[PDB]
């Protein structure tokens, strides 16, 4: 379980430089130098780094300032065979993000929102990035008069179409991942689930240009089955990216290390990606705790990163065994995939074995078999 | 507060009818005559009648038993003036639906729930229905392995196709109304939120044949705001119907009276339908709690429909009060409905007032002013 | 709806001074004074303040500017004729308190802990504070091998007993609240609801010195009924303290205002006190939403104050409305006041009229009609 | 992984016998033979059973067709040489319990309650049970007005004062349990979580008569940390009994097998009991989901059985590794069990090092090591 540079592993800037400062408390470590993340990654096994606008180059820097910072940084990346395969606009932490950026009340403010946007979307293109991702933290409301929802989609699909031509007459080879959640900071945020963003998505002027960059925890904080959404994802070509950590539950979004939280939803969750095709970055967007020092840091993405090398064997330990193959026949999971009418409607409405000469009885008496199936994948996933 | 026919307020059979049996314990009440459950409902100012296909005729009626009953109903309806304005099928009371109907695994159940629910298409067209509300409420699993979710989207859409087809060949000048729920009977339920069926629906050969019907108490399940669910329906045309009544937080499906549950919520909802223009049925679809009698039963639907009446009025009180109408522009409620770059994105791009002369520390201090307007609303709804 | 200092209503320092800094963004407004927020709740209604101990003197300041803070927030108890009745320890916010104070892993923090509380004994002694409460907001885990819990119910007691102590023999006449909460910042809290703290009361060498600090917001955070809360608390003699905002449901401890949230909860609440007779300071703990400036903070907390006397007043109307007191009759709430088996366990057990003479089928159907009622004081509530 | 009767591990006659009937739908399978639900368990390796009064004998039977059951019951515990150390009563499913028995409004009801549970006592102390599980499914409201808390915690007491008087009066050796559940079938139930039953409990006339039975999924549902109320009721010696199942969260109450929902909770509980010399017997409370036939049922409770026995096994080997044994002393969990101030209140006072001599910064720089341990957990865990 040691992982290559070859399993895309990557992570961010901001999830192992976080100081540890909560809502109520203070930051337990002090901050780190992007350099100093850079060559600490490589010597893990990761593959990439990801970084926020705001991470990089700090707030207001002298344009100077600004190249200098992103000398250092490419010096490292030169230093390190390691690539930047996504970025991302910080929009939420200055106070000027308050009530939002794109869906932001003022006027004056989504323009900046949006030029904010294009001169990372330029940073990221020269670093090579492919996806690019967009959290409307700060869209949405805590008070049912304080947003007007159908102007605030109004707004949104704008700066995401103005975003799209942008990047079309520039000749840049890069796509959005819209990245969802339903509240936190704000008791509730636009578009919540993965679900909602790619209903949004398909009203933008250029369809084709857009995925969703889902997470583990934002799903399960709205009691909902992960693996399930990054189905319906896959099934329309809309699964550009995806964020992996843990989470207990509905409540403040944890942030755990991926492997904690729920384990048998990070399990089925590798077993869909690995038997799908994907084939983009493994990112992991977490938090070590801050009670750690710099040692627990590190100690805690080497988990991330083995907590997925166990997985992917238990999940493919589980689709090799043919009593498994066997098991997978009897509760018929290959007439699922069959279609139901393939002999086309009139011959459906035609055929009498389907209505007026059906077993109702016989068929309702046959046994799904599905729990010896689930313990097969318990057998399979604890190795017993 | 009563009610008039023009208000066009419908409740169903089965939710009136309700004999309180529950997962736990047995029926505190007997069961109705549909004759009986439709002269009275006249009596209290309703409009109509919804009903699924085992209501109105019982499963497995020979044919001459099925007309008997029609005719019965119909000669109600022809002696209160009331309406069916919509209509749909009970796919899951009986076991053959214990795994789904449209998404059930085996081959040979989903023929047979495409069959029964076409036959009651020709019901529900002759009673004149304009629209046809599709709840899989046994579509999902209860584990992960139980169901391949890509397959079931393929399943779904089939069925849905199917229908639209078997419409646009008949003549028949009805729509189709998609009804999430995040769980319960099943532990997830597929396309759960209101924003996950219009993602659904966009796929159909024919987009313009389905739209949404939501429920108060099925979002309210998963933490979601209901009148920002009611307003991204709005937005994509997509409030084809809408089900009333009212629902304590995360739990089992409570399906209070509307009125209860969350009444701020019921508060901003009524404000959104008569402010945006709906025109459709006011449905209650809610159960009178099992504690009580018949005479506890009749009281509770008056209430439903007189709980509208009372928020109609508060909500239009606070939309005409000019202390309001000044409130509304100290937050820019206005600027809200203005277009950020109607100018372009050139003019944007050009504008140093939009960036390099932008003045952010002035705009930050702005105040939103959202709680003294959340106040007139508290004054205007409690009538202080 | 003007407040009289004689409804007692308390604020705190800490929740108008709120500075609008949350997990994810900066600070929206600048510090208060603490002379400024006394003399400004004096003109509003207010009849007394409370505060941490950071707040009014700041952390590891000299013993000399310890008093000049002191001597300055006297001046103006002195310019206001404003009281403190309860005062409490900031025990979260420095990182020595990151893993908890009495129940920190650590030996030497927990002494450290214990010196803080008591010197703080000492000065809301002396600004004359009948009540005292406490909020382990970091005493819990994240992890389950990293507290064991029967260890940290015995250290919590400990420290505890020794409060209990050092008030005996110093003649000083005040009681201990303990405050409950589920979680945030802490990931699961100890003693989570009202009724866990009860339990921890009881095991106390002193049982009659500790009562608990219940919070709206903080039980509503777990799904659970706050006036039902309120009830056990009476019930056994224990509600000390009350701390009064609005919180929507399951998730980050939002603090919004008294009257927000949940309304009709807020409305059986203010029911229940006034009805049972507490006489205890209503306090607000709540956080004005850092979206607005001062004009908004000032008026928020007067919404706090006028939205109480307006559900008392809607509460005592319900209350003295004769369809109402014969509303009570018909739902036989009197009964339930009676005792089932005054006669004793011996005539009950003879009694042929309460198992083999009882008339099992006439009870069951004698209807509750709970929902006519639940009406009454909806139609109370909203006056119409 | 063979169960042995040495483990103690009971089931429910109503867990495996579950028919499958759910809120929604009918039942799948066939009512089994109390005498064909004992041979079959024993066949397994499970060591008892428990049963309501309503599950041996039905409803109504008369004295002889009682006797007869209990006959062909003892005759084949004389057959599989299996006891019944926990029995309960049904107090929920007729209509006469619709609004509770110790807490229903009406009088005449409340005795009758008290008639059923003393007459289910002397068929359990014949049947030799040392436990007596009692859970009011009933008790609680879904409207804030119908039940007032006071007076139903006055009601509840007085019965159980009751049958603590019954008990001692009969010579009989055996102990209460209450089992707490927070809502469903109410939509609140009194005594919610373990915490609030332990308080309910210390209030009774005879507090060593009453512990608790907890269950997994019960505290589960409300969000609630289970090894940690399993911790707090060894803390208070009131843990007698326990409930094994599984569940996914807050929601319905799934009841699926021990192993399922949350594993790593199974994992620290298992943990838990055996690491504090719990002696109690493991019961199976749990539901057979309904899509299974016959042969699926008894797959089923193999799962539970042979679930604990892995953990059992993974729990020792990682408290046995001297990996593990110096990881826990690095984070110093043996401090946590050393008294904070064994020498004194007066020489903690005295004491300098522990307050004006105390390094601050140099404390809460040591890290507590907590994200290492959690993963030798995590490898013990998954046995990689
Ligand atoms: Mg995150
Ligand atoms: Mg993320
Ligand atoms: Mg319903
Ligand atoms: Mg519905
Ligand atoms: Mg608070
Ligand atoms: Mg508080
Ligand atoms: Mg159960
Ligand atoms: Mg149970």
């Amino acid at each position: 379980y040691q992982p290559t540079p070859e399993d895309r592993f990557t992570f961010g800037l901001w999830t192992v430089g976080w100081q540890g400062r909560d809502p109520f408390g203070d930051a337990t470590r002090r901050a780190l130098d992007p350099v100093e993340s850079v060559r600490r990654l490589a010597e893990l096994g990761a593959h990439g780094v990801t970084f926020h606008d705001d991470d990089l180059i700090p707030f207001g820097s002298s344009d100077s300032e600004r190249e200098e910072h992103v000398k250092r940084f490419r010096q490292a990346l030169d230093d390190t065979g390691m690539k930047v395969p996504m970025a991302t606009t910080n929009l939420f932490t200055h106070p000027v993000f308050k009530d939002g950026g794109f869906t932001a009340n003022d006027r004056d403010v989504r323009r900046y929102a949006l030029r904010k946007t294009i001169r990372n979307i330029d940073l990221a293109v020269e670093l090579g990035a492919e996806t690019y991702v967009a959290w409307g933290g700060r869209e949405g409301a805590e008070s049912g008069g304080a947003k007007d929802v159908r102007d605030a989609l109004d707004r949104m699909k704008e700066a995401f179409d103005l975003l799209g031509e942008y990047v079309t007459s520039q000749g840049y080879d890069i796509r959005f991942a819209i990245e969802p959640k339903p509240n936190e900071p704000r008791g509730d945020i636009l578009l919540p689930t993965v679900g909602h963003a790619l209903a949004f998505i398909e009203r933008l002027e250029r369809p084709e240009l857009y995925g969703v960059n889902p997470e583990v925890g934002h799903e399960q904080m709205a009691g909902l089955n992960f693996p399930h959404g990054i189905a319906q994802a896959l099934w329309a070509g809309k699964l550009f990216h995806i964020d992996l950590n843990g989470q207990n539950g509905i409540k403040y979004d944890q942030d755990l290390r991926f492997g904690a939280g729920d384990l048998r939803a990070a399990f089925w969750l590798v077993d869909l990606l690995e038997s799908a095709g994907y084939s983009g970055p493994r990112h992991f967007d977490f938090k070590p705790p801050r009670t750690e020092d710099f040692d627990g840091v590190w100690a805690s993405a080497a988990g991330c990163m083995r907590n997925y090398l166990i997985l992917k064997e238990r999940a493919a330990a589980f689709r090799a065994d043919p009593e498994v193959q066997e098991a997978l026949r009897a509760s018929r999971l290959d007439e699922l995939a069959r279609p139901t009418a393939a002999d086309g409607l009139q011959a459906l409405l035609d055929d009498r074995s389907a209505f007026e000469e059906f077993d109702v009885d016989a068929a309702a008496a046959r046994g799904m078999a599905f729990e010896r199936l689930d313990q097969l994948a318990m057998d399979h996933l604890l190795g017993a």
